[PDB]
C-alpha cells in the first residue's frame, strides 16, 4: 500500500485498501472510511467493479439523460467519486469551506455553496437526482467567477471547474464531441 493519502498526499493515520494499493485518511475518503469490513475496498475499486459488471455502461451518454437519473446506489457512488476527484486537486482548498464576501465593488452571491456543504448533502441523501448534485457543484465555480470579476484569482474557479467537468465526462461516460 501507499504511505500517503491518495486525496491530500500527506502521511498520517491511513486506512489501506485491500484490493488496490491506495490509502486514505478517514475523512478524505468519501464516504468516510467504514468502521469494520475486512476486507475493505475503496471507492476507486468500487467504481471499477460497476464498470466490469456492466461494460456497456461505458458507451457514450447524453448529459441531459445523465442529469435526470435518480440517485440510486450506483449514481450516489458515482457522485461521491466525482466529489472525491475534485478534493484530490490541491486547489480545492479554496472552495472547501464556507466562504465570506466583502470586497469593494462586489456583492456576495445569493446562494453560497462550498464543497463541504455538498459533501454533507450527499452524506445525508439530500439529492434525489444527479442534477441536484451537479447544479450545486457548478454553482460553486459560478459564484466565484461572478464575485472576483476581473481579479486574476477568478482563474482558480476556471481551473477547478475544468477538473470537475473532465471527471464528470469520464465517470458518467458522456459521449465524446468536437
Ligand atoms: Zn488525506
Ligand atoms: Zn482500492
Ligand atoms: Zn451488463
Amino acid at each position: 500500500n501507499s504511505n500517503i493519502c491518495e486525496v491530500c498526499n500527506k502521511w498520517g493515520r491511513l486506512f489501506c485498501c485491500d484490493t488496490c494499493p491506495r490509502s486514505f485518511h478517514e475523512h478524505c475518503h468519501i464516504p468516510s472510511v467504514e468502521a469494520n469490513k475486512n476486507p475493505w475496498s475503496c471507492i476507486f475499486c468500487r467504481i471499477k467493479t460497476i464498470q466490469e459488471r456492466c461494460p456497456e455502461s461505458q458507451s457514450g451518454h447524453q448529459e441531459s439523460e445523465v442529469l435526470m437519473r435518480q440517485m440510486l446506489p450506483e449514481e450516489q457512488l458515482k457522485c461521491e467519486f466525482l466529489l472525491l476527484k475534485v478534493y484530490c486537486d490541491s486547489k480545492s482548498c479554496f472552495f472547501a469551506s464556507e466562504p465570506y464576501y466583502n470586497r469593494e465593488g462586489s456583492q456576495g452571491p445569493q446562494k453560497p455553496m462550498w464543497l463541504n456543504k455538498v459533501k454533507t448533502s450527499l452524506n445525508e441523501q439530500m439529492y434525489t437526482r444527479v442534477e441536484g448534485f451537479v447544479q450545486d457543484m457548478r454553482l460553486i465555480f459560478h459564484n466565484h467567477k461572478e464575485f472576483y470579476r476581473e481579479d486574476k484569482f477568478t482563474r482558480l474557479g476556471i481551473q477547478v471547474q475544468d477538473i470537475f467537468e473532465k471527471n464528470f465526462r469520464n465517470i458518467f461516460a458522456i459521449q465524446e464531441t468536437s
